[PDB]
């Protein structure tokens, strides 16, 4: 749940 740099270092599609 998180598909973009927007995520942060979380961004795991």
């Amino acid at each position: 749940e998180c598909c973009f740099p927007a995520c942060g270092r979380h961004y795991s599609c």
